Parts: structure tokens; sequence; C-alpha cells
């Protein structure tokens, strides 16, 4: 009773914790200058505990005069993994992000965003008088709102925790959904670009502000920064870098050629056309309501289809190990059409052709080959678990 | 590669899967017969695996003449968790249910269902020509869409699973938000009541057909069922019970009084009036663009404000256990006012009077002893993450 009172006391107050941390990118339009601000706050975890709170406070303006995009309020989700090359020897930080725009109900700088685009990121910096450059190259692919760089410390070690400069280091890569694509300040103003500035708040420790151009240099998209900290603690937890630093990036590549064979037309967003298509060449075919019911359930920002983002989270939602086990059994069904017990080479390629791969005959034997463990030439339930888990 | 082509095929043929699996009820209107209609699936889980399903289609009119509610098209979310009676020697079944509307975008009958209703239910069955008989009571609320049951097989043993009879043994304590407040048939024939018809398709096994009245008695609302189950299999999953029968309990009444403190006006929606009356007491003071956006991110059927369902998402919403531990570590801090490392009486009393709780000193008093291993009087860290896991 007494351990009753606690418990539900605590639980309020960590609801409010919970409600509270919000690390969204909320953005508005500043009219006045042309363009757009932003605040959010970052939570940087501390290495054997706590969190370390990065204020950022950012507005941008385009650098062209060509007319521009003047968004009503919404936010950007964002997930990061940070990653190590295990053949580098410099100061490096591997980075992939998927970023989609949401936060609202129901240009020609778009075109320039609608294939993999490369970019390029320049940064010179200056912590409490330490110089410091980084570089990085990668790509990006506004379609599904994915970024892939890898950075280099082109000075030696970096004086700051990388993981403190990941926002400073392209946000028209953000995925804007179709109904929100009058919102894209960002492409917008490409290809001439737009300048991005921010202060940097490091709670009980120093600020960085940063000034940036981020504009097309032909086909390249280019990020170039510069980079001011000042005040910070030399045994806080930027200076003392006492920062922590980082699915698999392996898994979500999976995943991602899984949405490819739904996404038909390849604009990152499954319909209900979409889905209906891959159901029926698996020979189930459900009506058009169906198929908005199924969506709906999924279908976290309530614009009517599935984008990456989402797909991967359905995909994520981890299950009871006996739920796990079933949706096994129930794939092994999908496969073996003759329901013998026995997924042959023509039930695979059945299977394979049908959901839209490509591969021949030769291709589907090597499969065959490293799922059938006695030797059979089919795979039997046990293999296919063997395979799958 | 063999393994990536497998693994992306299974993904894909998964994803189909959990696409297609929705247990929610689906409703439509039913014009001419002045009422509504039904479907939805149960997979009902097989012992050592599989799944059982449960094909169910419904028809529910009104019972007397007064006008109802015709609905648009919508549905029903539910939770349910079976249970045992430790001292019932009877065959039975321990039943709590959370019912919540949704699936509409942004009566005198709902006036009495503003408070906790008694509930008798009853049932009588033949299966194959084997009669039997149950008998229930609880407690419906309506404001929470919860219902709290225990059922008695009043004939000795239940010749079928008690999982196969829940749906069978009260739609009108479903939860309708605000803004489906016309769509809730099932209170709009109240008092008089509605006729519920199904039939339920156990596949590769028998069917029920059932016959319900639903409808107040005095004070009391009561289902009075008669079932008629045929062709069923001797060692199939029902009549040879191969069915599984079965958060806690205490968990979820711990977090229903936690909402409690949040929802101040009992009507089982957290508002940005009520989370920020409770911020501002503990000394935070958002601005209404910040409560909404806080709503925003836990706010899953999107109309605004936080049902207990919801809630219960949010706090359920299992973590990496180096954040569970920082969230704690933050949640002592709210707690610990004048950061000094101890909970006082004084600081306890002051958080638990400010979200809203009544209790005298000698009941905070006795919450310290509880908490207070070193006998100083205070709560410490250690202390207090002992009382918290
Ligand atoms: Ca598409
Ligand atoms: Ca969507
Ligand atoms: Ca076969
Ligand atoms: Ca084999
Ligand atoms: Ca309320
Ligand atoms: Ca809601
Ligand atoms: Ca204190
Ligand atoms: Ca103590």
């Amino acid at each position: 009773s007494s351990r009753r009172k606690w418990n539900k006391t605590g639980h309020a107050v960590r609801a409010i914790g919970r409600l509270s941390s919000l690390e969204n990118v909320y953005i508005m339009a500043d009219k006045q200058k042309n363009g757009i601000k932003a605040n959010f706050k970052i939570r940087h975890n501390i290495e054997d505990g706590g969190v370390q709170l990065a204020y950022h406070y950012q507005q941008n303006t385009p650098i062209g005069d060509g007319p521009v995009l003047l968004p009503d309020n919404h936010y950007l989700s964002t997930q990061s993994k940070l990653s190590k090359d295990p053949n580098e020897k410099r100061d490096h930080m591997v980075l992939l992000e998927f970023v989609t725009a949401a936060g609202i109900t129901l240009s020609k700088g778009e075109e320039l965003f609608t294939g993999v685009v490369p970019i390029l990121v320049e940064l010179d910096g200056d912590v409490n008088g330490h110089k410091f450059s980084v570089s990085g190259e990668g790509e990006g692919d506004a379609t599904y709102g994915k970024l892939t760089l890898k950075f280099i410390c082109t000075t030696g070690k970096l004086p700051v925790p990388w993981p403190t400069l990941v926002t400073t280091l392209v946000q028209c890569f953000s995925r804007y959904p179709d109904h929100m694509k009058q919102h894209d300040f960002f492409k917008s103003a490409m290809p001439e670009g737009y300048i991005q500035e921010r202060t940097i708040f490091f709670k009980d420790d120093g600020n960085y502000k940063t000034r940036a151009e981020v504009k097309f240099e032909g086909d390249t998209l280019v990020n170039r920064i510069e980079l001011k900290g000042i005040d910070f603690k030399e045994d806080g937890n930027i200076l003392g870098h006492k920062l922590e630093y980082n699915l698999t990036e392996e898994q979500i590549a999976e995943f991602k050629e899984a949405f490819s064979l739904f996404d038909k037309d390849g604009d990152g967003t499954i319909t209900t056309k979409e889905l209906g298509t891959v159901m029926r060449s698996l020979g189930q075919n459900p009506t058009e309501a169906e198929l908005q019911d199924m969506i709906n359930e999924v279908d976290a920002d309530g614009n009517g289809t599935i984008d990456f983002p989402e797909f991967l989270t359905m995909m994520a939602r981890k299950m009871k190990d006996t739920d796990s086990e079933e949706e096994i059994r129930e794939a092994f069904r999908v496969f073996d059409k003759d329901g013998n017990g026995y997924i042959s080479a023509a039930e695979l390629r059945h299977v394979m052709t049908n959901l839209g791969e490509k591969l021949t005959d030769e291709e589907v034997d090597e499969m065959i080959r490293e799922a059938d463990i006695d030797g059979d030439g089919q795979v039997n339930y046990e293999e296919f678990v063997q395979m799958m888990t």
C-alpha cells in the first residue's frame, strides 16, 4: 500500500518525463527572413550514465532570389545510427540516418532529389581555441529520407565527441510525404541553396555557433560549415570525451529490399494498389476497403500509405517468441504452394517471380542448396526455420 | 547472398502476414434492420503451437422503438486478459478487458454509462449435444472502456475452452471518444437494449450460432445468451481442449491510478489543459503548443487527447535498461525538490499533494519508512531505486 502509493506516484512522474522528451525537430516559417526557424533538444548519453542535453536553435534562409516554400508548422523525425569502419585508422564517423516530415494532417528544387544524390561535407571548427577540420562524403536518397555518410577528422584527433557534431554535419534529404510537399523549404531553395545557422547550448557546458552553406555544386549536394565553440569545461562531457558513441544496418538493408518489392513505382511509399498487387500475386484478393484497413493499422502519420520508416516499425515491432514461431510457420505455408511440407525449386521460383524478383533457375537452385540440409533437393520446415532464424 | 535472398523474400512474406492479421471488430450500419453488422477474426493459440481461427459474423438490432444511432464505418480495438481465481474450485474464467472505438478522423442511453455499472451474464449452451450453462458477474466502466467479470460453469465441466466463449459472453461498455459519440449504436439502444446475433466459424471445425438480449434490468446491465454449436470434431481443438488459456492486472491498476492523477475531470481522457495543470503543479510551465506537441507523439487515434489505452501503451513502451535507469534518476530529481540527494517527508508530501493525492503526514511517514533502509528519515537515490524497481 505504501509501495503502491510510491509506484503510482512514480508512474505519474515518469509519464511526465516520457511526455516531456521529444527529440523531434520543430520547424516554423520565418516569413520576415523568407525562410524557417527550428528548435529542438538532443539527448546525448553520458558514458556510465546520465544525459548531456544539447539545446538547438536554428535558422535557415535562401541563398538565391527565386521564390521558396514557407511551411506551416511541422516537425522532422530522425533515426541515426553511428558506426565505425574497421579498416579506418583516422578518427572517423560512419553515419546512417532516416528522416521524415510529419505533424500536418490528411517545387522545381524537388526534381533534384528524385534519385540518389552525392554529398560532400566540409567543417572548419574552433572549440575553446582548438582548431579542427572534418570532411565527409556519401549519398542522400530523399525518396526514403535516407543519408549514408562517412566523416574523417582531417586534422588528427577530434577535440569533441563525434555525436556532438551530428546535427551540424542536409535537411533537404528529409522525406516530405505527398500531402506535405508545399511545406518543404529545404528542397524549394535548391539548387542555389540555403544558409543554416545554429546555436547549440550544452547544458552546464559551452556552446557551438554554426554557419553553413548548403547547395548544389554540379550534381553534388555540398554542406560547408564554420563552427565556433566557446566556454567549454576542460573536464566536462564534451572536452573530456565522456559521451557514448553509439536493427543492424544489414537488417535495415534487408528490410529496404523487402520494402522495394511492395513499392513498385519506387516513390518510397506503399499504396493500397501496390499492396493489393503483391497480395494478388501470391493468390490473395482483399478488397480496397480491406487493404485500407490493413494499411491504417500501421499508418502512423495517417496519410493512407506506408512509408519505409513505418514499414520498419512494423517489422521491428518485437513479438512473443511463440508468435514469431507461428509467423515463420505461416510464411512456410506461403512458399509451400501445394502444401506437401516441402518447398520445391519450382515453388520458390514462383513466389520470388510473383513478388517481382528476377532470378535464373540456377540462382533459385543455389537458394535451395544453402537451405537443403538433407540433400533431397527441397526445403522442409526444419530447414526453412534454420534459413530464417 | 542466397541467404540475403531468402531473408528479403521471407520479410516480404512475413509483412503480408502482419498486415493481414487484424483482430479488430469492424462495424458497419445495417440501416434496413435499424442496427449494425460486424465481422472479425479471432486467433486462438493452440497449445504447443498453431492458431485456431474463429471467423465472426455479427448483427445487432434494437429491442425498443426509440430512435437509435446508426454509425459510419469504424472499428473496436480490444485487449483481454484471462485469469483464474485461486480460491475457486468451479470451472471458471476471470476476465479483464479494455475496448475503445476508433477508425473515424478528427444519446440518452449514454447517460446510463457515466459511472461503474453492474453486469450479469447468463449463457445456456448446447455444443454437439453437450448442454451447459455459464453465469457471470462483474462491472463495466465505459469511461475507460473497461470490463471486469468472473464467469462460472454452473453445470460442471465446461465442454469447450473458455477463450472460445469470450466474444459471446456487452459492447455498450466500449469507450467511444468524444468525436465519435454519434456512432455509438450500443449505448443509443439503451435502456431497452439490443439483440446481438452471431455465427462463429472455427476453421476446420464446427460453428457456434448465438442469440443474445443485452439490456438494463434495474440498474444492472444483463447479457442473456443462447448458444448452439454443431459439427465439432471430437478430437479437434475445441472439444479436445487444445487451446491455450492465457502487464499484470496489478500493474494496470497502478497505471490507472497514475492516469487518474492527470484526468482531473474523470472523463477518461487527458487534455492539454489537464496535462498543463499537472506539469505546472510540479513547477514546469509548457505552452499550449508545447503541450499539444507532447500529446501528439502518444495520441495514436489523433483526437488530440490521451485516453487510458494510449497512456498504457506509452507506459508499456519498453526501453533500453540504461534509458530505464536514467528515467528513474530523473524521477528522483523531481521528488528531491532542493537537490540535496535525499527525498524528505516534506518533499514527498509536496509532490503527492500537488499531483492531487490527499495523504496525512502519517501516511507520508509510512511511505518514507518502507523506503528508508538506513533509518535517517529520508530516501536517498539507492533507496528510491529499490522502491521503484
Ligand atoms: Ca509506391
Ligand atoms: Ca503513412
Ligand atoms: Ca511443396
Ligand atoms: Ca531438404
Ligand atoms: Ca479528462
Ligand atoms: Ca487520443
Ligand atoms: Ca531533498
Ligand atoms: Ca535513508
